[PDB]
């Protein structure tokens, strides 16, 4: 396949990153070195994840290195809910500078449509568990994402579990500057997403799947759950084609005009989960694929359901 998806900002993306939540601060930057050397040029990143400094050590050295020039890369990162300030923005966006070594993001996203009470706590709760939420819209934090295009900071704005509604509005802004990039949103054969992904792709967005293995590490995971990587239906799809259920996961995507940032700490997963381009799974196998929907979320979160933008009410 190519290697690299077009963007309404007129850049280039590479449509397979490394993904990076929940990778040990002490293991992401092996993790992200490795990656670049067997040729992985996009890094999905965030300040909630709390490694961009280990994840910066390693693009760095391999900028240093001459492995690769920064041009190449795409480093994408993204805002937390409690900088949804216009005062808090751009240092929020500079603290993630900073921390990778960087002097521009390709892509910097509103991680999630739900501003909160700004301060130390990631999650401000109420002393009955509800997060605290902030005044601030989904637009008005738009602006604010316009303006780091236009100081030269990130090259590209998007946003991130927005519903369609919510993309919507973001679209119908009274003097919208620029449009969102993409839209980064879990995506998986449990949770199809079809009807976002149209909304999206029809009005010229690109959309990145997130957990596209089903996030087997999530901290919430439970015993019980559905696993993608162990259902035999898609083991079988994967032995037909001589790949790793991993490989056909992350192939899937592909073929739908999605970027997908799977994740691994592994160096010989890293490896496994490039070797993704030699190999096509026929509209069968993606119809197949896609009928394994059953609208299941790894990402989803109680006390945020009653904020005002908290996103999964809609159907999509
Ligand atoms: N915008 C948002 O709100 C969100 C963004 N994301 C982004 O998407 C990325 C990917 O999603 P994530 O939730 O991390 O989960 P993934 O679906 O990418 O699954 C990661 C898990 O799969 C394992 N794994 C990776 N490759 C293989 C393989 N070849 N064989 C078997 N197991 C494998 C990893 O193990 P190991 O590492 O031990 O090798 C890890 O336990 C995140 O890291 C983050 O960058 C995710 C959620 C939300
Ligand atoms: O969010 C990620 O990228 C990956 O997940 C996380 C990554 C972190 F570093 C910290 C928390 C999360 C959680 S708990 N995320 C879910 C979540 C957060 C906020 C809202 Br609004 C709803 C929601 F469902």
């Amino acid at each position: 396949m190519a290697s690299r998806i077009l963007l309404n900002n007129g850049a280039k993306m590479p449509i397979l990153g490394l993904g990076t939540w929940k990778s040990p601060p002490g293991q992401v930057t092996e993790a992200v070195k490795v990656a670049i050397d067997v040729g992985y040029r996009h890094i999905d990143c965030a300040h909630v994840y709390q490694n961009e400094n280990e994840v910066g050590v390693a693009i760095q050295e391999k900028l240093r290195e001459q492995v690769v020039k920064r041009e190449e890369l795409f480093i994408v990162s993204k805002l937390w809910c409690t900088y949804h300030e216009k005062g808090l923005v751009k240092g929020a966006c500079q603290k993630t500078l900073s921390d990778l070594k960087l002097d521009y993001l390709d892509l910097y996203l509103i991680h999630w449509p739900t501003g909160f009470k700004p301060g130390k706590e990631f999650f401000p709760l109420d002393e009955s568990g509800n997060v605290v939420p902030s005044d601030t819209n989904i637009l008005d934090t738009w602006a604010a994402m316009e303006e780091l295009v236009d100081e030269g900071l990130v090259k590209a704005i998007g946003i991130s579990n927005f519903n369609h509604l919510q993309v919507e509005m973001i679209l119908n802004k009274p003097g919208l500057k620029y449009k969102p990039a993409v839209n980064q949103i879990e995506c998986h054969p449990y949770l199809t997403q079809e009807k976002l992904i149209q909304y999206c792709q029809s009005k010229g967005i690109v959309v990145t799947a997130y957990s596209p293995l089903g996030s087997p590490d999530r901290p919430w995971a439970k015993p019980e759950d559905p696993s993608l990587l162990e259902d035999p239906r898609i083991k079988a799809i994967a032995a037909k084609h001589n790949k790793t259920t991993a490989q056909v996961l992350i192939r899937f995507p592909m073929q739908r005009n999605l970027v997908v940032i799977p994740k691994s700490v592994t160096p010989e997963r890293i490896a496994e989960n490039f070797k993704v381009f030699d190999f096509e799974l026929s509209s069968q196998d993606m119809t197949t694929l896609l009928s394994y929907n059953r609208n299941w979320r790894v990402c989803a979160l109680l006390s945020c359901t009653s904020h005002k933008d908290y996103p999964f009410h809609e159907e999509f």
